[PDB]
């Protein structure tokens, strides 16, 4: 029902989309071609941009399946995007792998996003905590 | 108070257990026997199935203390579980160490599992941000 | 609106803060100095703890930026830390850079602090899920 503005900076790929009702993230793609040697990593662009909802914060996750088999990883894994963020996202790809490099293509799924609450805290300083209301 | 049904494809297992009543995840185990050299990578079954509710997401996250230790970590971390997946929960572990090899036996704790709400956001295009009700 | 009670066990670090109003994390600073060669990790003490509330937890996501450009990482990323948990924040950093050694000064920023609610769902075992009511 929450609503997730989002703007495909870059109009060549396919708009994010939910596979499934229930699934917790969208597939990103990658808007560049790029290949990642073993234990590389690398910026790559999504070629998109969110709205992340205040009070909310967006998740970049790496893929399961192949994308596993392979070895992709995120280096900043959980990737996150602040709510103030309107920026393009981009993902910091890691080939985990020895020797097999891991081949990128523009339009590859690269990701998934996720949108939770977060508890926007107030840090509250204390000496110890044995405090009342603690 | 919300309910996890949980399934032991494997009841050789323990049935994952919350250690403490605030404690964010359960430890999951390994149903197979697994060695790890440094920078190789596995999927390994827990022996276990879960339905998250609709609504929710199930998180795999790797564990602190000697996990930590000896660099066991998930390649896709965190691992995520949809809520329709109602299949034999695996995780990608990976030995981030350099030189010593990690030993997996059946019934070891290899990851956690936590459960959270996750907001399925509904994605609507736009050409840009200077959208009212953005 | 909720609060976070945070402890400086180092009172030479300055208080972790929201950069601004909507972001998800506070920085983490460290109370060490240290240097991570390439591939190689360490447990390093930020000089605080906090008080996660019942039914919600902590999480440490690497930073992005210069720290993702480095390769600086986190073992275990989602750092977890429950609701129980009062002792000092530490953070499995790890260098993913196969040949530019990571120097960590103490203050600089290593990882940031997230707070979310998080399910304390009850684990119900069952023989298939066939079940009404899953």
């Amino acid at each position: 029902s929450t609503t997730l503005a989002i703007v495909r900076l870059d109009p060549g790929l396919p708009l994010p989309s939910r596979a499934h009702d229930g699934d917790a993230g969208v597939d990103l793609y990658s808007a560049e071609d790029v290949e990642l040697a073993p234990g590389r990593r690398a910026l790559v662009r999504t070629g998109v941009a969110v709205a992340v909802p205040f009070g909310m914060v967006g998740l970049v996750h790496p893929r399961s399946g192949l994308a596993t088999r392979v070895g992709l990883s995120i280096v900043n894994s959980p990737g996150t995007i602040d709510a103030g963020y309107r920026g393009e996202i981009k993902v910091a790809l890691i080939n985990l792998d020895p020797a097999a490099p891991i081949v990128v293509h523009r339009g590859d799924r690269i990701a998934q996003l996720l949108v939770q609450r977060v508890e926007l805290v107030e840090l509250v300083e204390v000496s110890s905590f044995d405090e009342a209301g603690l």
